[PDB]
């Protein structure tokens, strides 16, 4: 085992620069910056030197295991141009931890988390003018890791490529204010199972979700509510972690989210919201199982305050409605402020854009 | 607007590679001279199909195939018969299964007959890759990937359908029979109810590698995939699972898990059941099998044979299973293996045209 080193970076700047888009007219993940990071690996020689070079097509053997047996994983973290014009990463160390653990589970080769993070900072620094001049826009960082073994054998790869893409993204919604979401709840589809890879950011987990999201849009919903088990546990809202703020069965004010039992992605936003909630010490915080019966029973009892999704995508996305067994079920999130959702959004946004300081942000090299 | 085989644009290779020794082959390591490629866009639909020299694909690094496993594949074989006629084997089932997988993947649909005809043209051009050996074959790998240059999780608006050919030798050195050891850890699950386990989509395989590596660590060749609280035996690696035994009612029985959505509907699986029903010599049961059923039957001397079936290994006998820290012997090779041998003979006789059958088509 070894690692590529940031001190060995070979930088090939681009001679022609692309036009930056209007920060307002940004469609998520459609526009790419001038430069990418690439690092080759072989079982024979280990990691090659890391390269920052102009964005280009990858030349892959059509046998590459990434295209056949989804021998791939990715990450999603953001760079934010603060109110003081200082560019900040947000909990990037957690994204590096999660990516290392995903590589091990994918049988892709391990790397030094610190060396990758430093390589990423160099790339963001070179293309720093892509980090949008807007307090509601950001730069998406897409670390990607693929098996390039030119062999149809189902096996641990002996060649691989780790690359990083940068994409400027506008606010999750046109305005930037809350546009509450409708969820499609069909237990017929399942995102992840116990003993699967649901708790890793591996490409395989997402391919099977598209047909379901298409079926959500057909029934006039924005996202899928992923249900697990005989008693229909609410797990995740699309590609976001699920939070329920309510009066629990014991009459206690509670923030509830499904536990990490292997079918839940340990989101960085999920980690931050739980940390904040524990820290505030104002109500009970419970990593616990939630069913549609628990929710509908609490709704008839006027015990539900707010339900919202959390991820790098939206930060905090309130839920107004769930479509389940052919009826629309209203969640009174927007009727109750949404007081907690608003508070969380303010705190994370204030940190991301350096309106306050915290350990969760690192200023760019 | 589907691509048509009539529109094929053929760019032959000017230099042809050395054909490998049919004996000294590692599976899926050697590739033929030519590949099939067909580009698709939402804006313009299907391009004309291309048969051109094997080359690297030029993909945008944002291609959805590399990020959200927007990909599927197929596996079917071409066999040079004892009469030197090249035959495909139930290829229409492979085209059906691939179409259904594309729909479930939200990849654009195509005319199954036009793809099959395009595949036959490719195999015909490279027909000398189809090995001159009654225990070797040519693997056909239709592959279908989203090339949408966008990180959005969405139905792709660009895609590529390509086909590779790879000559493959007998699964084990001689081609006689070398039984496999299975690693049975219920901690890992290949597929679940409401999943894509009944499709050949790339996502199903990426999550299997860590388990296969853990099998090789404990000196096993394959994973035995266990599902549910009562540890149902589902699949032997990337092969369907068959158990030949005296059942709980004292009846001679061929048993295999049912198609409840966690089982890949294998072509070989369908053929073995068809043959078994036809022979009418013992009971045929698509039924649930547990490790408790197996171990209870083993202590009762009721187990005759266990074997895997797939395009990979037509019939692969199982000798041993590692489960809860102990090695459990299956007496497959002690009992002939009489049934496994018979099935191997019948399918091989058909594949290599020693007898005629509806299951084979002679090459265009
Ligand atoms: C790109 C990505 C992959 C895996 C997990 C998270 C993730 O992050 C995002 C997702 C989405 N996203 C979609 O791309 C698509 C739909 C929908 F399913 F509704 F079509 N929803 C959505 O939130 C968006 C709009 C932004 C980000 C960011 N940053
Ligand atoms: C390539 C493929 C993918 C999915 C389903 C079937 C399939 O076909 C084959 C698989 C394997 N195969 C492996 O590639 C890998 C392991 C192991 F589990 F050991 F890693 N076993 C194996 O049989 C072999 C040796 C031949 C073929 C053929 N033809
Ligand atoms: C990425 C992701 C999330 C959100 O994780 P963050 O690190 O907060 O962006 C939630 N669920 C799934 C399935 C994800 O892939
Ligand atoms: C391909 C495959 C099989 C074998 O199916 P055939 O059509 O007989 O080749 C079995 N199980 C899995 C999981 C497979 O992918
Ligand atoms: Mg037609």
């Amino acid at each position: 085992v070894g690692t590529f080193k940031a001190k060995d970076l070979i930088v090939t700047p681009a001679t022609i620069l692309k036009e930056k888009p209007d920060p307002n007219n940004l469609v998520f993940g459609t526009v790419f910056t001038d430069h990418m990071l690439t690092v080759e690996w072989s079982s024979e020689f280990g990691w090659e030197k890391p390269h920052i070079k102009p964005l280009q097509n990858l030349s892959l053997h059509p046998g590459s295991s990434a295209l056949h047996y989804a021998v791939e994983l990715f990450e999603g973290l953001k760079a934010f141009r603060g109110v003081d014009n200082k560019i900040r990463l947000f909990q990037p160390n957690l994204n590096m931890d999660r990516m290392y653990r995903s590589a091990v589970r994918a049988t892709l080769p391990v790397f030094d988390k610190e060396e990758l993070l430093e390589c990423i900072q160099q790339l963001v620094k070179l293309d720093q003018e892509w980090v949008p001049y807007s307090t509601s826009a950001s730069l998406y960082i897409r670390p990607t890791f693929i098996g390039t073994e030119p062999s149809l054998g189902v096996k641990k790869p002996t060649k691989a490529l780790l690359f990083v893409l940068l994409s400027p993204v506008g606010p999750y919604f046109s305005s930037g204010t809350f546009n509450p979401v409708s969820l499609w709840a069909n237990p017929k589809y399942v995102r992840a199972w116990k003993g699967g890879t649901g708790d890793c950011k591996m490409g395989g987990n997402y391919g099977s979700s598209l047909f379901a999201q298409c079926e959500a849009v057909d029934n006039g919903c924005q996202q899928v509510l992923w249900l697990y088990g005989e008693d229909h546990q609410i797990t995740e809202v699309g590609t976001m972690n699920l939070f329920l703020y309510w009066i629990n069965e014991d009459g206690e004010e509670e923030l509830a989210t499904p536990p990490l039992d292997g079918i839940i992605l340990p989101g960085v936003t999920r980690r931050c919201i739980l940390d904040l909630a524990h820290q505030w010490g104002e109500f009970k915080v419970s990593e616990r199982y939630l069913t549609m019966d628990d929710l509908t029973t609490a709704l008839e009892g006027n015990r539900v305050r707010e339900m919202f999704g959390s991820g790098t995508a939206c930060v905090v996305c309130p839920v107004s409605d769930i479509l389940y067994k052919g009826e629309t079920i209203h969640i009174p999130t927007m009727e109750n402020g949404p007081k907690l959702a608003s508070r969380i959004l303010s705190k994370l946004t204030d940190i991301q854009y350096g309106r306050e300081e915290r350990d969760w942000t690192i200023v760019l090299s």
